[PDB]
């Protein structure tokens, strides 16, 4: 395994998105993971429709649109639906709408997804380095997370009780401090141009390795 990985350098990560008033973080996390696999299997990088997940992957998948959801069941919907539209063809309106999926504008599919073992940051590391960006839930309930601007985020009061779906796009070491490179969906103004480095190998800090999963085309 390389000492550090940054899938952005590999052109496998789309622009940072802004969820606005809608709490569809779970949706952005899922599409983000899939966008990387799409680029890896076709050479083309295209933003996938988060709105498509918000409107179509609902109750049957335990998801509540702007009120929360799961990245894994999001993947399950894409498998059952046999496709997901592109962001351009099904734009993000930041609100629950009636499902408007159109197979004519399908931009990607999903064959299956993998769930990683709870709390194993070593297995997550391997997945990030060999498979690609991984969807994860983290405890982002503390003010320190919102006010973050640079460096490696460490919050002594973080728990493994996750509530926020994000994407791990890499890992590295900064001044001896190990970290996970996390892509957020709160716009370019949050943290480092929309990204945040979280303490790595510090006993599953903020539950980042509690429930990881990634899709496969
Ligand atoms: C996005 C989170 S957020 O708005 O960025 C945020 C930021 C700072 C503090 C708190 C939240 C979703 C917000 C849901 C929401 C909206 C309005 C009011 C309350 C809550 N959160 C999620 O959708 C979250 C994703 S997760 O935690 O990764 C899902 C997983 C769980 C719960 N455990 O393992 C996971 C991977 N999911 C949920 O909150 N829920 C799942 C579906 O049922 C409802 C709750």
């Amino acid at each position: 395994l390389p000492d550090s990985v940054d899938w952005r350098e590999k052109g496998c990560v789309t622009e940072v998105k802004y969820q606005g008033s809608c709490g569809a973080c779970w949706a952005f996390s899922a599409v983000g993971a899939l966008e990387a696999q799409l680029k890896l299997k076709t050479g083309k990088l295209v933003s996938l429709s988060a709105q498509n997940l918000v409107d179509c992957s609902t109750k049957k998948y335990g998801n509540k649109g702007c009120n929360g959801g799961f990245m894994t069941t999001a993947f399950q919907y894409i498998i059952d639906n046999k496709g997901i539209d592109s962001d351009a063809s099904y734009p993000y309106k930041a609100m629950d709408q009636k499902c408007q999926y159109d197979s004519a504008y399908r931009a990607a599919t999903c064959r299956k997804y993998t769930e990683l073992p709870y709390g194993r940051e070593d297995v997550l590391k391997e997945a990030v380095a060999n498979k690609g960006p991984v969807s994860v839930g983290v405890d982002a309930r503390h003010p320190s997370f919102f006010l973050y601007r640079s460096g490696v985020y460490y919050e002594p009061s973080c728990t493994q009780n996750v509530n926020h779906g994000v994407l791990v796009v890499g890992y590295g070491d900064l001044n001896g401090k190990e970290y996970w490179l996390v892509k957020n969906s709160w716009g370019h103004n949050f943290g480092e141009k929309g990204y945040i480095r979280m303490a790595r190998n510090k006993g599953n800090h903020c539950g980042i390795a509690s429930f990881p999963s990634y899709p496969e085309i």
